[PDB]
C-alpha cells in the first residue's frame, strides 16, 4: 500500500515511519515542511492511506492537503487527531473517504524533543544529565498515551480495524499519573545505577516510562561501573537486586580456590557455573554424608542450595571459575543468616 | 549460660540447637528419650534456662522435670507451649521461677518429619519425588508459625525480653493460609525448574514455604538442566524469568563472533560481560554515528541497551565471551519487538 505521512519529521512521525518500514511491505511516502509542492501532490495523488500528523485567504496546510486528495480517484482513508471536527465529517460525506478522527491526549516516548514544551521529555533529558529541574506542581494529573500505543493503533487503522470507544476511534492504554509520581520514578531510575535495583516492570506506565527515560541518556553514558570485591582468592560483585525476586551476583574463583563452607536457615541460592569447571559440595548439618555436584560452563545447569545444608564451591580448572549466584533475599549484615561449618 | 532443651531430638529441638550452638556462646545441654536419669538430673540441676519441647501413680515426664528443678537453687526460667496451664502458674507461684507459657499453632520448616502427621512436611516430600498426594479439603484454614519465628522468639525469651500479646507470650508472624493455597504453591515451585520462574519473595509465607520445600529435595536432585540453544556461533541459555523484574540469560560467543544488529521499541537490556573481551556497539536508528563500548570480564560493568539504538556484540578475544543479559520483559515470539538493522 502507498501510505503518506504528513509531519513525517515530528515525534509520532519518525516512530511510525521506523516501525512501518521495519514490519510491513508498504511504500511509505514521507512529507514534511521542506517537501516541494510537486512532491506533495504526487504523493497524495497515488496514496492509498494518509496519516496526518502535521483570515484573508490563507488556507491551512490541512485544507490544502484535503483539496489535493479531492482529486485522488481511489477515495483513500485519512487518519488524524483533533487535539475543528464538524468540517472533517462534512468532507467525508461529500467525497466518500473513511476518515478516522482521534482525540489524542498528551504523548510520551523516545525521540520527543526535550526543552520544547513536552514536560516528560524535558525531565528525562535533564535528570540523566544531572540538571536542575522545575516542578511547578507535583499534584497535576496527566492524561497520557505511550508512543507504542499510538503507533500500534494507527496500524490497526491501516488495516480497517480501529479501536472504537463510544462512537470515536480511541487509542487504548491511556494513563493517569500525577507529575510527582513521574519525577519520583525518573529519579528512582537514575538511582538504580547506584543501588542495582530494577523498576516494577508489571506496571505498564512505569515500564513504558523506563524505556523512554533510557532513550535520553547521553551516548557516552550507557554503562555504569559495578562494585567488584576483589582479593587474592577472586572477586564477588553484585549485579541486580530486588525486594520480591531476590538478587543476582557474580562470583569469580581463581584456580584451586574453595569458597563457602556455610549453611543458612532460610536464605537459599541458585548457582550457575558459566565458565571454568569445579565442584559444589553439600553436607546436611546433622549428617556425615558429603554430596558432590561436578559442574562446568560446558553444560549450563543450576544447582539449588537448599536450606540446612552446609555448602562449598571449588575451582578445579586451570582457569578462573565464574559462577552466577541467585539468592532469595537481599543480603542484610545485621541478619546475615549464614553460619560457618566445614565440608 | 547453661541451657537445657528437652525433646532435643524433635523438630524445633534440632532447629533451636543448631541455631544456639552457631550464634551464641551458651552451653547447650540436650536431653531426649534415651537420656539416662543421672544425665537428666545433672543437667537440670546446673541449668540457668530450660526450653521444654518434649492414673495410678505414673507421673508425666513434664512433672518429673519440674520436681527435679524444684532442687535447682538458681530458680531458672522455664519456656514451653500449652498445645494444663493453671498447674504451671501454681508451680511458678510456689517456687519462684519465671515460666513463659506459649500457645503455638501448627508449625512448619526444615527437618520436620514427613509422613508423620505434619501435613506440610508430607506434601513437600511427596511433591519433590513425584508422589500422589491426598488433598482431603482444599478450603481448610491453617494457623501456622514458621520454625524461624519460633527459634527467634525463644532467643528473645532467653534474654528476658519475650513478645507479649494480650497477657500471653506470643510468637509473631502467624500465618493463615488454606490447604489449596499451600498445594498450589508447592506444585508451582516444582514447575519452576521447567519454566525458570521464581517465587514471590516479598510474600513472607511463600518465601518461608519455598525454603522449607527445598529442604525436602532428594540429595541427588539439587540441580536441573537448562536449555542451551547451541550452534556454531555459540549458545544462548535462559536462566531466570519473572513477570515483574524481567529475565536473565547467558550468551556465549566464540572468538570473532558478532551477534545482534537489531533495535527495539520498548524492550531494553543490560549486558554484563563476565568472561572474555569484546565490544558492544550502538547506532541511533536515524543517525550516522557508531558508538563503541569496549568491555571485558577484567572489569565488570553493565551496559544499558537503550531503546531506538541498533546494537551488536562482538568477541575480540582468543577465547569464548560470556555475557549475562538482563531484559525488561519475557520474550514473546508473537510480539518480539526486535528489528534487524546493521551496524
Ligand atoms: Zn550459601
Ligand atoms: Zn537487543
Amino acid at each position: 500500500m502507498n501510505i503518506v505521512i504528513t509531519g513525517a519529521k515530528g515525534f509520532v512521525g519518525k516512530n511510525l515511519k521506523a516501525d512501518l518500514t521495519s514490519t510491513t511491505d508498504h511504500h511509505i511516502f514521507e512529507v514534511h515542511r521542506q517537501t516541494k509542492e510537486e512532491e506533495l501532490e504526487s504523493a497524495l495523488l497515488k496514496a492509498d492511506f494518509i496519516v496526518h500528523l502535521a483570515s484573508l485567504g490563507n488556507v491551512s496546510y490541512l485544507d490544502h492537503v484535503l483539496d489535493i486528495l479531492t482529486r485522488n480517484t481511489k477515495k483513500p482513508a485519512i487518519l488524524l487527531s483533533s487535539s475543528g471536527e464538524q468540517l472533517l465529517r462534512e468532507y467525508a460525506e461529500e467525497y466518500g473517504n473513511t476518515v478516522y478522527i482521534y482525540r489524542w491526549p498528551n504523548l510520551f516516548g523516545k525521540w520527543c524533543k526535550p526543552n520544547y514544551n513536552s514536560v516528560i521529555a524535558t525531565f528525562c533529558y535533564k535528570i540523566a544529565r544531572n540538571e536542575e529541574i522545575q516542578v511547578n506542581d507535583r499534584n497535576v494529573e496527566l492524561t497520557l498515551n505511550y508512543v507504542d500505543d499510538i503507533v500500534a493503533e494507527i496500524k490497526r487503522a491501516i488495516e480497517g480495524t480501529p479501536t472504537i470507544e463510544n462512537g470515536v476511534p480511541t487509542v487504548p492504554n491511556v494513563f493517569k499519573v500525577t507529575l510527582g509520581e513521574i519525577v519520583d520514578l525518573l529519579y528512582k531510575f537514575k538511582q538504580s545505577r547506584l543501588d542495582r535495583t530494577l523498576p516494577k516492570l508489571d506496571n505498564l506506565f512505569e515500564k513504558d516510562l523506563y524505556s523512554t527515560y533510557l532513550s535520553y541518556l547521553p551516548s557516552t553514558d550507557f554503562s555504569y561501573p559495578l562494585l567488584m570485591n576483589v582479593d587474592d582468592r577472586g572477586s564477588f560483585t553484585e549485579f541486580i537486586k530486588t525486594p520480591d525476586r531476590g538478587q543476582v551476583s557474580v562470583n569469580i574463583s581463581k584456580p584451586g580456590i574453595t569458597k563457602g563452607n556455610h549453611w543458612h536457615h532460610t536464605k537459599n541460592e541458585k548457582f550457575l557455573v558459566v565458565s571454568g569447571k569445579g565442584v559444589i559440595r553439600f553436607r546436611h548439618v546433622n549428617d556425615d554424608e558429603i554430596i558432590e555436584y561436578y559442574v562446568s560452563g560446558d553444560k549450563l545447569e543450576v544447582v539449588d542450595i537448599p536450606v540446612g545444608y552446609t555448602h562449598n564451591i571449588e575451582n578445579l580448572g586451570d582457569t578462573d571459575m565464574v559462577t552466577i549466584m541467585w539468592v532469595n533475599e537481599m543480603f542484610d549484615p545485621n541478619q546475615p543468616d549464614t553460619y560457618f561449618l566445614e565440608v
